């Protein structure tokens, strides 16, 4: 069958962009207001939803897609991508956003990865967040501090929840170089002091059986 996508927007030319992009995925139906979409019995697979609608907030119908049917796929458009702004988005419930104006290019790739990679841009785990669109980590509302490779291995970590990730597989992922396998090892401490409150009784990365770790939402 086909991928069904809806667009709520407003903006009727942001509708005609976004729908002529999208088509190559599936069925696009848009929606100008957010009563509209609310009337529409038909589910949706992905939802694309401006944050301001003339009726209800984009924050509110999220909320309301996550609640009755979480399977949902929510990608909001908002007008400013700062951390007051994302966290509004994480407390919603939203996979991901796409701030305005952009490249209907972009969007396509971020619904793509919903469907061909089952991967977000909002990992929220409660007191920790990651945004692995706008590549930042907040902890209990706040943003924190973490060098690439240590939010890369965080990321990869967490998209791979309740997995465990082996020493070995770190190593041939995220190094170019042959390097010891005490670097992973460094690389996971420095991220457990940077989201674990004493990194001595993980909350968030196991050690599993001395040969991997695992991220535990």
């Amino acid at each position: 069958m086909m991928w069904k996508i809806a667009v709520v927007d407003d903006d009727k030319n942001i509708l005609k962009k976004v729908s002529e992009k999208l088509q190559q995925l599936g069925r696009v139906k848009t929606f100008l207001t957010g009563e509209d979409f609310l009337n529409d019995e038909e589910a949706f697979h992905v939802v694309v939803l401006d944050v301001m609608l003339p009726d209800y907030s984009g924050y509110e119908i999220c909320r309301m897609i996550k609640e009755t049917r979480p399977e949902t796929w929510v990608i909001l458009l908002t007008l400013l991508s700062d951390d007051e702004s994302v966290l509004k988005g994480f407390e919603a419930g939203a996979d991901d956003y796409v701030t305005k104006p952009f490249n209907p290019e972009i969007l396509l790739a971020r619904v793509k990865r919903f469907l061909e990679r089952e991967k977000k841009g909002l990992y929220d785990f409660g007191d920790l967040k990651i945004d692995a669109t706008g590549f930042t980590v907040f902890l209990k509302g706040k943003r924190i501090h973490l060098p690439k490779k240590e939010f890369e291995i965080l990321l990869f970590l967490a998209e791979n929840a309740g997995k465990v990730v082996t020493r070995e597989k770190l190593l041939e992922t995220f190094w170019e170089d042959p390097v010891s396998p005490r670097v992973v090892d460094t690389v996971i401490k420095r991220i457990r002091k940077a989201i674990e409150d004493d990194p001595n009784r993980p909350r968030y990365i196991k050690t599993i059986w001395g040969v991997g770790y695992m991220f535990t939402g």
